[PDB]
């Protein structure tokens, strides 16, 4: 029917995100972002304390690699070769997992630099009706969340609000311009993570 107002629903996605200590993920680079080597990810996340398990495509040197990976007791591991397991150092040398879910620089900061927000449409993510919303994310929450970003201006973006229960963050995209793009799918939140 008639679409909800998008700054309510926001502002409560804004505070349920605060309150999140894990979550599924699903990472998808459009096109490309220098310095992001980057191309989908998917993993489970959890906080106070920071683990994280799941499994990554990227380019190295120019071939693409899919590797499983664990961020536990803040080291990065990863198996560039199968079922080999290789120690890469403080995870947070590379990115700290933490950070999407940090309460001040993460999706909840990214959420609360949301400008100009706008109900555009409703769209299933998941199985669930979410509100699909236009805005614009400030360059230095850009920034924080997503480095290689490099904004100095806002970002066009879309993020996608439960419609109903406790209107999470369902889905977020950055778009950079020029058919290039960062979009993450958030799910299972408040899942236990093993690792
Ligand atoms: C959703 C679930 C939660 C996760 C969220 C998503 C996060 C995903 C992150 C994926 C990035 C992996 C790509 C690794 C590329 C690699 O080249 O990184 C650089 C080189 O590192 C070495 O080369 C490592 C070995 C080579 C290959 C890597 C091994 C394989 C491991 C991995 C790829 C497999 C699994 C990966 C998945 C893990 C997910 C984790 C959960 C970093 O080197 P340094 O450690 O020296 O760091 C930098 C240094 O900074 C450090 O910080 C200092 C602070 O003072 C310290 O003192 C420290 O000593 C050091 O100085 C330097 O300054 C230097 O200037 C800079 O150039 C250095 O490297 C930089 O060099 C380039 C490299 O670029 C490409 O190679 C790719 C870089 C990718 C980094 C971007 C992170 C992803 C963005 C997150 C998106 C979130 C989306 C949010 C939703 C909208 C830059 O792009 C980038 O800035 C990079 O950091």
């Amino acid at each position: 029917g008639p679409l909800p107002d998008a700054k309510p629903l926001v502002e409560e996605a804004t505070a349920q995100t605060k309150a999140l200590k894990s979550a599924h993920m699903v990472l998808t680079v459009n096109g490309k972002i220098p310095g992001l080597s980057l191309k989908t990810l998917s993993g489970d996340l959890t906080t106070n304390p920071t683990a994280a398990t799941g499994n990554v495509k990227l380019t190295l040197g120019g071939s693409d690699i899919d590797a499983d990976f664990v961020v536990f007791d803040g080291i990065l591991y990863a198996t560039l070769t199968p079922n080999q397991w290789s120690d890469f150092g403080p995870a947070a040398d590379i990115y700290d997992p933490a950070q999407v879910l940090n309460p001040d620089t993460g999706l909840a900061n990214v959420l609360a630099n949301f400008a100009d927000a706008k109900a555009e449409g409703r769209d299933t993510i998941n199985g669930q009706n979410t509100i699909r919303i236009s805005g614009k994310v400030s360059a230095q929450a850009v920034n924080q969340i997503a480095p290689p970003f490099n904004a100095t201006q806002p970002v066009p973006a879309t993020v996608w609000i439960q419609e109903t229960g406790d209107h999470q963050l369902a889905q977020a995209q950055l778009d950079r311009g020029s058919g290039n793009s960062v979009q993450m799918t958030l799910s299972k939140w408040g899942e236990k993570v093993q690792v």
